[PDB]
Parts: C-alpha cells; sequence; structure tokens
C-alpha cells in the first residue's frame, strides 16, 4: 500500500467528518483535531506525487534552519521566497518591529534549533555558543545513547513567542533508534492540508535522512502528527479532485557524498531521483 | 467503548513492537508513535480493566496548577510519586547537593505557571516571573476560540539540566469548536502497564477544570505517544487485563461553580460510577 494513501485518506476524513471552523486569515476551514500518519523512510522518500511538492524550497529552507538564520533575505537569495512576506516592511512595522532591518524574522526555528535561550538581539548578530544546541545534542545522543527516550528538538518558545515574525506550527519533533533504524515524530499544531503538509512532510523526512546519514543509521519512519488538520474552503474543489489521482510510486533521495557534520550539507549533496508528481492545481490563505 | 483505545494499543505492542533496551535495565517491547482519542462528552475516561489511582491524579494536578517544585507538599496530601525524585540520594546522583529534600527543579508546574524565569530554589517567590502559559491558554480559549496555537509546554531546553526529571508530558494543545473543548498531548515516552493510565486521567481532568472556566463542554482528549512501550516485567500482568471486559465509564462532577484555575480544590470534584475491575505490576526506576 503507497504512503501516500494516508494522506488522501486524512483529506477525505476532512471532507466528510470535519467541522466548519472559522480561522485566523477569515478563509474559513473545515477542521479535524488530531490526526496521525505514518511516512515509511526505507528505500524511498515521501514526496507527494498528486500534486508537486517545491522540493528545491523544501531543501533550502532545511539547510536555512541548519544554519540557524533568522534572515529572510538568506533564504531569498538562494531563490526561495516563500518567508520574504513574514520579513517585509510593512508586516515587520505591524509587529511593532520598526528598528528590525527588512529581513528579521525574530527568533524563529534556525535560533531556537541552534541557540534556545540565547538573547535575541538582531538576525546580524553573532550567536556562536550561545544558547542549547538541540540539534548537535539530538545528533550526540543518537550516536552514544540510542535507546533515549528524550531525544526532542523544540522550536516552541513561549518567552520567545512574541519576537517571532509568525509563531512556530512545526513545533517539536522526537528522534528514536531501534533496529538500527532512526525514526522521527513531528507535533505540528496547525496544517494546512492542501497546501503545507505535503511541503512539512517533506521537510522533517529529509531531515531524518540527513540525521540518520550523520549518524550511520538507516531512516526508518517518519510519525506526522497533528494538531489542527484543516482544509481551506477555497481548497475543497480542487482537492476533492487531487483525490481521484493514484499515487505515482514515491522517488529516492540520494545523498552524493559521506557527510561527517550536520552544519556541511549543501544543496549539490542531494539528488532526487524518479519524481514524477501529476500535473500542477490552490490559493494560499495569508 | 473508549477503552478499548487503550486496550488495542497494548495488544498492538505486545504483536507488533520490537525489543528496545531502555535507561532502567528492564528491557521493553516499543512502538514509536501512537495516537488515541478518548471522549469527554458525558463520561470520564478513567480505566477500569485496572484500578487508577484518582486521589494521586487530582492531588498531583492541583499541585502542578499552584506552581509547586516541592515533592514534599504533594506528599503532604498522601501522594507519594514524586518522593524519590525529590530524595537526598537522587538528588546526589545528578549533582544537587545544594538542593534541600523536595526540590525538584523547575519541573511541570514551575514551567506551566513561569516559563523562561530564572529558577532558585523551591521556596522562592516566583509571583509574576516568567510566561504563565496555564492563564494565557484560558485567556485565549475565552476570547479567540479558533485560535490554533493554544498551547503549554514543559520542555525548556534551557532548564532540562536543572530538573529532576525530563519532562514526558511535554506539549499539550487545545482546540475549540462547536462549544466544545479538546486537548492533545504530545508524551514523548508512556509506560503503557502503569504510566498511560494515569495520564489520561491527568489530561482529561485538566480539560474537564478549564472547559468548566471557559464556559465549554469537554470533548475530546487525543493521546498522543513517542515510545509508547511494556517493559518486559509487565506482559503477563497485562495479558490478564486484556481478557477484563471494559465496564461502562465513570462520570466526573465539580461540585460548585469556579471562576478561576488556581481556586479549584480536591473538594470540588466527584467522580460517580467507577466500578473498576481489581488492580494487578512492578514499577520500572
Ligand atoms: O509560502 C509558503 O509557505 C508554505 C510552507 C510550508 C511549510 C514550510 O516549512 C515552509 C513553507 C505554506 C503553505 C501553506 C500554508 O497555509 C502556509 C505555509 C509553502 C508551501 C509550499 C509553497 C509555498 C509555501
Ligand atoms: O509513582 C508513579 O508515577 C507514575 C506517574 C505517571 C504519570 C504521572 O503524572 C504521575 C505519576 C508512573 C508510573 C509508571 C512509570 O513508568 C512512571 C511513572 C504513576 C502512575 C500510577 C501510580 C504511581 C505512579
Ligand atoms: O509549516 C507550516 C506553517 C504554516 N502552515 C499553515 C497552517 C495554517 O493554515 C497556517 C498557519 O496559521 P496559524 O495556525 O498560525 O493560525 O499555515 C503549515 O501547514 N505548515
Ligand atoms: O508521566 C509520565 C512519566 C513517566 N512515564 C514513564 C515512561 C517511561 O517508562 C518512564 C520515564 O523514563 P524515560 O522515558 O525518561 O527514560 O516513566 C510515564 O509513562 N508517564
Amino acid at each position: 500500500r503507497h504512503g501516500e494513501l494516508q494522506y488522501l485518506r486524512q483529506v477525505e476524513h476532512i471532507l466528510r467528518c470535519g467541522f466548519k471552523k472559522e480561522d485566523r486569515t477569515g478563509t474559513g476551514t473545515l477542521s479535524v483535531f488530531g490526526m496521525q500518519a505514518r511516512y515509511s523512510l526505507r528505500d524511498e522518500f515521501p514526496l507527494l506525487t498528486t500534486k508537486r511538492v517545491f522540493w528545491k524550497g523544501v531543501l533550502e529552507e532545511l539547510l536555512w534552519f541548519i544554519k540557524g538564520s533568522t534572515n529572510a533575505k538568506e533564504l531569498s537569495s538562494k531563490g526561495v521566497r516563500i518567508w520574504d512576506a513574514n520579513g517585509s516592511r510593512d508586516f515587520l512595522d505591524s509587529l511593532g518591529f520598526s528598528a528590525r532591518q527588512e529581513g528579521d524574522l525574530g527568533p524563529v526555528y534556525g535560533f531556537q534549533w541552534r541557540h534556545f535561550g540565547a538573547e535575541y538581539k538582531d538576525m546580524d548578530s553573532d550567536y556562536s555558543g550561545q544558547g542549547v544546541d538541540q540539534l548537535q545534542k539530538v545528533i550526540d545522543t543518537i550516536k552514544t545513547n540510542p535507546d533515549d527516550r528524550r531525544i526532542i528538538m523544540c522550536a516552541w518558545n513561549p518567552k520567545d513567542l512574541p519576537l517571532m515574525a509568525l509563531p512556530p506550527c512545526h513545533a517539536l519533533c522526537q528522534f528514536y533508534v531501534v533496529n538500527g533504524e532512526l525514526s522521527c515524530q513531528l507535533y505540528q499544531r496547525s496544517g494546512d492540508m492542501g497546501l503545507g503538509v505535503p511541503f512539512n512532510i517533506a521537510s522533517y523526512a529529509l531531515l531524518t535522512y540527513m540525521i540518520a546519514h550523520i549518524t550511520g543509521l538507516q531512516p526508518g519512519d517518519f510519525v506526522h502528527t497533528l494538531g489542527d488538520a484543516h482544509i481551506y474552503l477555497n481548497h475543497i474543489e480542487p482537492l476533492k479532485i487531487q483525490l481521484q489521482r493514484e499515487p505515482r510510486p514515491f522517488p529516492k533521495l540520494k545523498i552524493l557524498r559521506k557527510v561527517e557534520t550536520i552544519d556541511d550539507f549543501k544543496v549539490e549533496d542531494f539528488q532526487i531521483e524518479g519524481y514524477n508528481p501529476h500535473p500542477t492545481i490552490m490559493e494560499m490563505a495569508v
């Protein structure tokens, strides 16, 4: 059974049993609270095929997280503009960060991952050795104590929340080792099923591939856990069309050289093989 | 019956979990990633195939809510579940020889009411310091029930080295639709035999309290697990438990109108109709 069917079953379940729920963007949703899917990472990569996923954005965003950057312009300069609106002059001013340069998102994911608890000044400051390097801690624990049941990386920081351009969505993840296989579970508090969730799945599956490579393990499962799983009201008709498509076999992800530390990965080390998504289809809520 | 969700998770681990050694040296059968949904509508999921220590559930939660990190304050209620982790021996093993007996460091109660504050010891006055996540959750439920960010997080990487134990029930999220309040817990590690039934009751209770404070009806408790495991010396006891038919879940009654979360007391709560099967299981250390 194709792993993508779990995602399609979730979409189906929301369209059939979700409740109408108003939301921040004013678009309105159909919503279910509490969902879980399991995507195998064993000799395949769960890049969804019934609608193309912006893989270049997935990879560049994750590398940007890993170097701890909070500058939207540093991601934009790679051709990936997904964070640009949240670092714009007008958006930053609406939140009262007039003293911030354009692009300064505040202490969002990459900062929390690499420097949790350090004091947030601006995006150009030097934070070397400041705060808790959760990402390296996870990697070290996987190597020395793979049975550990507390291998956690948490972007949800209640103290830093008011400094962030947006509150963390993919809020907490946990790693797990058994039978030589590394698995990862993401707690995602809020999931745009049509446009966001496929990207999120690829993002954390990639992270698991990267950490498995660094630690000499084989990728196991990505477990995707949702809080508010929702379909925006203007996605119902496109998704009903998407749901009639049969998934194509997932692609593979190849890592093209031996990499020793998480910081040393670069875009050219990765190749998605055999990705043949169905032809395109959706308006994004703001 | 909602207890079948728990029993089916136990069965799944017994049938499909992998052997995995663990911190305690006991060894486990283990599945990574599970989820169950327990309805809170007109019933309370206090498990029946084995008696749950409801007095400990209620008193521990009230102890969380007032922000205590002192195991002696819970013990004086006749609930000793935290006493070993506050003992001198345990504190000396972690490197806390300067801390007095009972001082658990900045565990759940501190994180829930004072996230980000500087911890000193269990006797300090933390009034107004840090983020009161618990009150923030209640306020947001009242003012913006559609909010998709209603989170209380006990996992604090900065404070982890100061805690007696790393938080197990690590983060929870609340959700409102159709006048019903739901809660999802992310529990990183679940002892299915002895811990999980207590965890379910604890967060089902928390949801009843907040619904009462906010004028809403309890909806679902969604229980999400990371390492869901059965200790190897629990296998035979649990196989007995799995043959027991569940009895209908008791009801939880709140005995007066309470206005703020800090004003609940033990006397305000009554469990009606709890007829569990006889208790059975050795505790990992
Ligand atoms: O701008 C974009 O943000 C999205 C994004 C998702 C996860 C992530 O890690 C980074 C970005 C996103 C999509 C839908 C939403 O409701 C909110 C955000 C996204 C996905 C695909 C293409 C563009 C975008
Ligand atoms: O001492 C006790 O800790 C338990 C407990 C669980 C959750 C909680 O919120 C508070 C306590 C527990 C049981 C098994 C474990 O592997 C670890 C802890 C527990 C459950 C039932 C009776 C006694 C105890
Ligand atoms: O990584 C992400 C970030 C955002 N979203 C979606 C979920 C919501 O539709 C919207 C975030 O809005 P709030 O939950 O914060 O209200 O974007 C995702 O699906 N994945
Ligand atoms: O609220 C709790 C606290 C602990 N445990 C169990 C899970 C593990 O069996 C053990 C904690 O050990 P570690 O996961 O931290 O190694 O206690 C629970 O089930 N619920």
